[PDB]
């Protein structure tokens, strides 16, 4: 659908399914060829494409870091384009080092499924935290 | 919602005066208390506040980096916000090191003036390319 508010809600549902660890609900709102690009040099960095990749990224993130969001994220959206603006604090479990990150996730929804994600993050800060 | 057409044109005018080097024009669309936040550890990092700082930032950028935008950016606008999504290639003059950067500029427009800018950039890449020059 073309509705900005409906596409924002799809994005929220995507996030929430990941929060619940609802693997089936997450996939239900994700394109079979979903592409998620994470920049930098840290364990989650890379281009993750498809359902298998999405499930694997979810698990890897859960195991590698503890993350908190002090405030709810902001949505800036127009039609099928949904930009999420937020801030996280985290602790890398392997290093026990903490980090902070002001981020944007730029998302494209197509036919009501999350299709493209690119993260814009403090790659230097994440690299330092993970060595 | 409120129409964003005007805000997007102001943001386009902001870069318009930028690339033209229209000092008086660029500040003509810049709030007197304009805040521009640049993350990371490289010469342009920090929060640049006010018109003098804006001018100094643009001068310092011209002195230390060559930057190219191969394709036009995308504007995503809602409310008082305009997020500009783009891609740059560049070269750091002092080190001769090259980089590419996928970036977002998150902009707030109020009273027809750009009031806040925060960049989201590849801070690791820019630190490497500048040899971590926080100055």
């Amino acid at each position: 659908g073309m509705s900005t508010q409906e596409n924002v809600q799809i994005v929220k549902d995507f996030f929430a399914a990941m929060g619940r660890g609802d693997k089936k609900g997450l996939l239900a709102v994700s394109a079979e060829d979903i592409e998620w690009i994470i920049p930098g040099e840290w364990p989650l960095a890379g281009t993750h494409r498809g359902h298998a990749a999405l499930a694997a990224l979810l698990q890897k993130a859960s195991e590698m870091v503890e993350i908190s969001y002090p405030e709810p994220p902001e949505f800036v959206a127009q039609g099928e384009r949904v930009l999420v603006v937020g801030f996280a604090t985290g602790r890398v479990k392997s290093t026990n080092r903490t980090f902070e990150d002001d981020w944007v996730f730029a998302i494209t929804v197509r036919k009501s499924k999350v299709t493209s994600i690119r993260e814009y993050i403090d790659t230097l800060a994440l690299a330092r935290a993970t060595n």
